[PDB]
């Protein structure tokens, strides 16, 4: 019951950015601009935007530069401010489409870092934020070695390979991990300097930043997360302005609680918790 239309946008650079809108057969309550996270991309949310559909919202879902269908050398980037710029002509499309709606931003992971640091720069664009485990933290997560070769290097050669990932980490389902290792589009690589100077941007200067963000505000993660610690967002909740801000942690869930086998259970507390608010 909800319609995926497949367009494109002229990023910063001239960067083509494939973009999906799902649009539910039932009048819109308001509209959802997602951001995927690192090496992935917008179809991995069809479900995500199916569930949000049938509660009457339109989801935009953008694949970043250098991701999916979009343009751009594959995973790079210099700065966050590339990827925040993208964000933000997505949601100036879904504003000028849908002008009575109330706007949700919504990110996963490295989409939740820069979902969390386009909000602090433009907290009067959106009405709600929701983040599944962002990572807005990531300068906890590398040896310092790490963190000076991406803010060196991520500038001037921004794919060079700075850190391994553990892809089975992403879900406790072995389906969801072959469907990634075996997906075309996806980034099976390194963590490149570019995007890890980025990351480096958004997590050293969150707990500064943060008290900028005065929207509502609701955060997922699994426990048992171990590419983005839970303890992350913990500690971003306890930073934000916003009094009306809530971690829903759920137990022994992996890092894409969206694709866990309990996703359905999450997506109803998204549900739920946006209904309430709009
Ligand atoms: C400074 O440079 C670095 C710093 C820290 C690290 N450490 C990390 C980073 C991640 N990330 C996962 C994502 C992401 O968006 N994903 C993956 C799962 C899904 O596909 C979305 C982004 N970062 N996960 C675990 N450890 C690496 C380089
Ligand atoms: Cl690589």
């Amino acid at each position: 019951t909800t319609t995926r239309t497949e367009r494109n946008f002229a990023g910063i650079g001239d960067v083509r950015i494939v973009y999906d809108v799902w649009t539910p057969d039932t009048a819109p309550q308001a509209v959802v601009v997602l951001a995927h996270g690192l090496g992935e991309h917008a179809r991995r949310y069809d479900h995500v935007a199916q569930r949000l559909g049938a509660a009457g919202l339109v989801t935009y879902a953008l694949d970043h530069r250098g991701h999916g269908r979009s343009g751009g050398a594959r995973v790079l980037v210099r700065d966050i401010s590339e990827y925040t710029a993208d964000f933000d002509t997505l949601v100036g499309i879904a504003t000028r489409e849908y002008p009575g709606c109330k706007r949700i931003v919504l990110g996963h992971s490295m989409g939740g870092g820069i979902v969390f640091a386009y909000g602090v720069e433009r907290p009067d664009n959106y009405d709600l934020m929701v983040l599944s485990a962002p990572a807005v933290a990531a300068q906890d997560l590398v040896s310092p070695v790490v963190a000076v070769a991406a803010k060196l290097l991520g500038v001037v050669v921004p794919g060079l390979p700075v850190q391994e990932l553990d892809f089975t980490a992403i879900s406790r389902d072995p389906e969801v991990v072959q469907a990634y290792n075996t997906d075309p589009l996806v980034h099976h690589g390194r963590v490149p300097a570019g995007i890890g100077r980025a990351l480096l941007q958004v997590g050293e200067t969150m707990p500064r930043r943060a008290p900028a963000l005065t929207a509502p505000l609701l955060v997922l993660h699994g426990t048992d997360d171990r590419l983005i610690p839970i303890e992350g967002s913990r500690r971003l909740v306890e930073c934000v302005g916003s009094a009306d801000v809530q971690l829903k942690e759920y137990p022994g869930l992996y890092h894409e609680v969206f694709n866990e086998p309990e996703r359905n259970q999450v997506l109803d507390d998204v549900v739920a918790w946006l209904t309430e608010r709009l």
